[PDB]
C-alpha cells in the first residue's frame, strides 16, 4: 500500500507505545487453535515495547526461542474521536506479526523492519476500551528476507540458523500507535526535487488524497510561504533555494491539503531541496563531489535486542557528530524512521538498506544457492517486495542519497545476475531519484563479481589484514590497493568502502600491534586510510562498527562482534581519536588530497 | 497540592514525554530574565524526555554543568479535550522545574523525585498547538533535599558540592503527560487495610470528591462485586479475606465514582489486604514473621542517568526475580512509582525512602550540622515537605511496608535528637499505619548512636572488613557480631541490615581473596551470612548496591560505585549466584536456621 508518517496537526495519536503489555510464549503452537486473542493471554508475563523480547527477561530459554510468541494489550478509544478515520499501525513487528482487535484480525505483515497499519475505524467504538493480541514470528526461511533455515530436531523443537552476522533478535520493536485521519485523508506524497548550479529550482510534487482535491504550499525554517500549487496531483514548485547540504540540512515544508466538500485534511512534509547523483567516478550531492565518512550501523544495544530507544539516539549521535562522521549506512536492514527524521533535520547523509543479508552460504546445506530449493522466484518477489515496502517509506527524506538493495550476495553462481538484475531495474522504477548500490562481499572481488555493473556505485565491504593476510599490515595493503584500482578500471564507478573493521577487545593492548589489540585496531584503519587516499575513485569510508553488536554463538564472536569503535555501552577504543582526528581534520564532506 | 496516580477510564492522557524535546542550556542566567519561554529556544539541541540531562550528549562540560538549563517542546491538545478538566503532570523534574504554556506561567517545584501537576484548561485551546517551556535547576543547598554547597569560581562559574555517594543526575527524569478529567471529578483517595489473623478484615475507604457523591464499589481480581459503600467520606468492607502476600501479592481493585449532575467520574484504586506491624523483635507481614532479602537500589542506567525506561525495569526485575530478592529499599530518593506497581503487582517489598541523604559531614565547612549555618528549621520544613510528598503518593501502594525518613544522618552532633524526634511524631501521623525507620551509618554504632528508639526498626549500613578492618574477615566478623548483639540490648526492636557490600571489579580474581576481588566479595557476603543468621533479632539482609552506578569523581571511586552485585550493563559477578543460592535455599519469607 502507501505510507505516510503520522504526524499530529487534525490527525491525531495515541502512543500505546506505553511499554509494559502482556507476554507469554507459544511453545506448543496452540495460540491460534485456541484463539488466545479471545480472551486475556494467560500465564503472561509483563514485557515493554517498543523493544526486542529476547533480552528482557535475563533468560536463555526465551532469547533462543523460536516460533511464535504473544502480546496483549488493553487500550482506550479517545472520546473525541467520533467519526473520524480511526487507524492501527506499527511501526515494526519483527519478522511477522498479526493483529487482533477483540477477536478481529485486522492485519498481517511480513517484514521485520518496516511499518504495516489497518483502517480500524469500524472495529472501534471511541471512548470504550479495547484488546490487542499481537502474534509475532521470528521464523526465516528462504523467501523470508533476510532468509534462514529453521531446523527441526528429532524432538520437533525448532532452532533457527540464518547466515547474517548478527543476532535474531524479535519482537516489537518500534513504536504501535493509534491514530486518526478526517475521512478525506492526504494517504501518499512524492515530492521530487531538482537544482540547477544552486542558484535556482523546482520541487515537483505528486499527491494522493483519497477522496479530496489537494493544494500544496511551500514553506520558510521561518515559516513564510514561497510558493504555491494546485493541481492537486501533479504540482510544480519553483524556487530561490536554501539547499538541504550535508553540513547543515535547511528544511522547507510542504503543506498538503486535502479538501472534500464539507471535510479538511492537512499534512506537513518536511522537504530539503538537494539533488544526488553520479557522474563518472564521483558522488555529487548539489552537483558537489562528496566524501562519505563514518560508520555501518547497528540497531543493537543491552537489554533492548534492537529496541527503538530516544536516549540511545541522542547519544550515538552525539558521538557521531563528535567523531566528525558525517554519514552512515542502515547496515542490514531498514532503521526506525526517528533516525531519518534526525539526519533530515541535521543533514546527516544516509544510505537506505533493505533487509536482504544472508543470500550468501559461503560467509564463514542447499548446494545451489540460486535454486528451487533456495533463492527462488518467490524470495526475487519478497525481496521486490521488500524494496518497495523502504521505498515507499523513505522516498521524501531528504538524507537518503542512496538505495542498497542487498548486503553481501554470493555472486558467483550463473544466475546470481539472473536474479538481481530484474531487482535493480525495479528499484529504479521505483525511485529514479537516487543511485542504487548492492553492496558487496570480499571474495566476490574485482574478476569475479557478476552483478556490480548493474548498480550505480561500488559498495565494498573489505577485510583484508583480517580474516585474510591475517596480521599482516603490509601485505594487506598491497591486496587492497591491487584491488581498488581493479575495481575502479573495470567499473569506473564511484567507490565508497562501506565495510572495513578489526575485532578489538576493549583493554586490550599490546606493544606488538597484533590481531584484537586496540594497537591494531589503530594501524590498520590507519593503513586502510593510507590506501583510500591514494585512489581517485574512493568517494567514502564508513568504519564497521559504530558500536560492539550481538551475534549468534561461536569461535569466531567473543560475546558477540567486536568491531566496534565503540562498546555496546558506548565507550570509545582508542581508535575512536584516530578518527575523530582524520575525519574533524579534513575539509568538511571533502576527501583528503592524499598528504596531511 | 492533592496526588492522584492518573489513569485510563473516562479519563484520558497524552504523554508528552513522546521523547523529543528541544534543550539548551542557560550558562548567562539570561532565560528567566528574558522570558525564554516566549519564544523558541535558539542554540537549541534535541534531547530525549525521560531522562537525565547529563550524559545523554558524551560532554564532560554539560556532565557537570550547574545551573539552568531549557526545555521546551510543542503539543497539540486533542479536540475530545474540550470543556474537560486538563491537567500537566510530571512524575519527576529533578530538583527544581517552573513551567510556561505560551508565556503563561503554569507551576514551580522543588524535589526531583515527586510528581507536580497543575490545571491549564484556561491557558490551553483544544485542538490548537501550545508551546511548553520549562526551566530546570539541578542545584542544591542546604535548604533542599538532599541538601548540598554550590560555589562560584575566581572565574565566575557555578560548581555544585554536596555529600551523598550517588551522582547528581538531573533533567527531566520522569515521564510528563497531559491529563484529562470531568469539571467535577476525584483528586485524593486513602486506603488502609486490617486483617486480623487472617480471617475477614476490612477495608476503610476515605476520600475526596470535588463536588461530587460516591458510589465506591469494591471488586475482586474478576471484576466481582464484593463490597461497596457510598458513604464518598469514611467506610469499611469484609470478607473472607484473600491476603496481598508477598509471595504472589494479589489485589483487589476499588471503583472510586465521583457524581455530579451532567457528569460522572470514574476512579479506580488497586488494594492489597495485608497487615504490617512489630512485635518486639520481629518485622510481622500480615501477623506472620517476614525477612528481608533483597537490595539496596539506585535508579542509575547508562545513558539516560536516573531517567525511567520500561525496558530497564522489566530486565532488573527478572534478575531480582530470578536471584530471589523479596525486597528493596528506594535509596536516597522516592523510585518512579512504576517501580511500586510492579512491587504490588508481584508482591515485591518495598522500604520506601525520601531524599533525604547527607546530612553528615564525617562521611568522606560549617561547624555544626544542625545550626543556622548547615541544618536548620527551614532545613527540617524541607525535609517535611518531602516527607508529605512521598507518603502522599505512595501512601496507598499496599508493598510499601514501611517508611524511611532519612539514609544516614549523622547523630553524634548536638541537636540530631531535636531535630529528629519532631519529624518522626510528623511521620507517624502522617501514616498511622506503616513502620517508620531512619537507615544509620556506621560511626554513628550503638553506643555513640542518639536517636535510634524513636524508630520502629533498626535499619543499619554496615561496611566492618571494607572501611574498618579493611580486609580482615575475622576481626571484622567479631566486631559485626558483638555490634549487633550490642544492638539487641540497647533496644530489642527489628534489626535489618541495609547496606552491606565491597567493591568489587568485574573480573578481577585472585587467589589470595583480598580487597576489590570477585573471590572477596563472596568470602565477605558469607561473613555477614554466617554473622546475620546468630542474631535472632536480624528481620533482613539488603546487599548494597544491586548494580554498580556512577557517582561523583575521587580516588575512592573507581568506574563510580562498585558495590555492585551485577555491573551497570546488569551482568552478574560472581557474588551473583553465592546470593542466588542463599536466597532461593531458603523458605521465603523466613530467617535460615542459624545453622544449614
Ligand atoms: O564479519 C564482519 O565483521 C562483517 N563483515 C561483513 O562483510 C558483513 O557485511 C557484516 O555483516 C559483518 O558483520
Ligand atoms: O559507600 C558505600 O559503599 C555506600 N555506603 C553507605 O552507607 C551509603 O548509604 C551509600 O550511599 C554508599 O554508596
Amino acid at each position: 500500500s502507501h505510507m505516510l508518517r503520522p504526524v499530529e496537526t487534525p490527525t491525531r495519536e495515541i502512543k500505546k507505545l506505553d511499554g509494559l503489555w502482556a507476554f507469554s510464549l507459544d511453545r506448543e503452537n496452540c495460540g491460534i487453535d485456541q484463539r488466545w486473542w479471545e480472551s486475556a493471554l494467560q500465564e503472561s508475563r509483563a514485557i515493554a515495547v517498543p523493544g526486542s523480547f529476547n533480552d528482557q527477561f535475563a533468560d536463555a530459554d526465551i532469547r533462543n526461542y523460536a516460533g511464535n510468541v504473544w502480546y496483549q494489550r488493553e487500550v482506550f478509544i479517545p472520546k473525541g474521536w467520533a467519526g473520524q478515520r480511526i487507524v492501527l499501525r506499527f511501526d515494526a513487528v519483527t519478522h511477522y506479526g498479526k493483529v487482533w482487535v477483540n477477536n478481529q484480525e485486522v492485519m498481517e505483515h511480513q517484514g521485520g523492519y518496516t511499518p504495516f497499519e489497518a483502517d480500524v475505524t469500524p472495529y472501534v467504538i471511541a471512548g470504550k476500551s479495547v484488546r490487542i493480541t499481537v502474534c509475532v514470528n521470528n521464523e526465516l526461511n528462504w523467501q523470508t528476507i533476510p532468509p534462514g533455515m529453521v531446523i527441526t530436531d528429532e524432538n520437533g523443537k525448532k532452532k533457527q540458523s540464518y547466515f547474517h552476522d548478527f543476532f535474531n533478535y524479535a519482537g516489537i520493536h518500534r513504536s504501535v500507535m493509534l491514530y486518526t485521519t478526517p475521512n478525506t485523508w492526504v494517504d501518499d506524497i512524492t515530492v521530487v526535487t531538482h537544482v540547477a548550479q544552486d542558484c535556482n529550482h523546482a520541487s515537483v510534487d505528486w499527491q494522493v488524497v483519497a477522496n479530496g482535491d489537494v493544494s500544496v504550499e511551500l514553506r520558510d525554517a521561518d515559516q513564510q510561504v514561497v510558493a504555491t500549487g494546485q493541481g492537486t496531483s501533479g504540482t510544480l514548485q519553483v524556487v530561490n533555494p536554501h539547499l538541504w547540504q550535508p553540513g547543515e540540512g535547511y528544511l522547507y515544508e510542504l503543506c498538503v491539503t486535502a479538501k472534500s466538500q464539507t471535510e479538511c485534511d492537512i499534512y506537513p512534509l518536511r522537504v530539503g531541496i538537494r539533488s544526488v547523483a553520479v557522474k563518472g567516478e564521483q558522488f555529487l550531492i548539489n552537483h558537489k563531489p562528496f566524501y562519505f565518512t563514518g560508520f555501518g550501523r547497528h540497531e543493537d544495544a543491552d537489554l533492548r535486542g534492537k529496541g527503538f530507544d530516544n536516549v540511545l539516539m541522542v547519544h550515538d549521535h552525539a558521538l557521531m557528530d563528535w567523531i566528525g562522521a558525517n554519514s552512515y549506512r542502515t547496515s542490514h536492514y531498514p532503521y526506525a524512521e526517528e533516525m531519518l527524521d534526525w539526519a533530515d533535520e541535521h543533514g546527516i547523509v544516509v544510505i537506505d538498506e533493505t533487509a536482504a543479508v544472508g543470500f550468501n552460504l559461503s560467509l564463514g546445506k542447499p548446494k545451489e544457492l540460486y535454486s528451487e530449493e533456495a533463492v527462488n522466484g518467490e524470495t526475487q518477489q519478497a525481496h521486490l517486495q521488500a524494496i518497495k515496502e523502504l521505498i515507499a517509506r523513505d522516498k521524501n527524506h531528504p538524507s537518503v542519497v542512496m538505495w542498497s538493495i542487498a548486503n553481501e550476495p554470493d555472486t558467483r553462481p550463473q544466475g546470481a545476475r539472473e536474479y538481481f538484475a530484474p531487482l535493480a531495474e525495479a528499484t529504479r522504477k521505483l525511485d529514479p531519484t537516487r543511485p542504487i548500490t548492492c553492496v558487496n562481499v570480499m571474495f566476490c572481488d574485482a574478476h569475479t563479481d557478476t552483478i556490480s555493473d548493474l548498480f550505480d556505485v561500488l559498495c565494498l565491504n573489505r577485510y583484508y589484514g583480517w580474516y585474510v593476510q591475517s596480521g599482516d599490515l603490509e601485505t594487506a595493503e598491497k591486496v587492497l590497493e591491487k584491488e581498488l584500482l581493479a575495481w575502479q578500471e573495470k567499473l569506473h564507478q564511484p567507490i565508497i568502502i562501506t565495510e572495513y573493521g578489526v575485532d578489538t577487545l576493549a583493554g586490550l593492548h599490546s606493544m606488538y600491534t597484533d590481531m584484537w589489540s586496540e594497537e591494531y585496531q589503530c594501524a590498520w584503519l590507519d593503513m586502510y586510510h593510507r590506501v583510500f587516499d591514494r585512489v581517485s575513485a574512493v568517494v567514502g569510508e564508513q568504519v564497521w562498527n559504530f558500536a560492539d553488536f550481538a551475534t549468534s554463538q561461536g569461535i569466531l564472536r567473543v560475546g558477540g562482534n567486536k568491531k566496534g569503535i565503540f562498546t555496546r555501552d558506548r565507550k570509545p577504543k582508542s581508535a575512536a581519536f584516530l578518527l575523530q582526528k582524520r575525519w574533524t581534520g579534513m575539509n568538511f564532506g571533502e576527501k583528503p588530497q592524499q598528504g596531511g
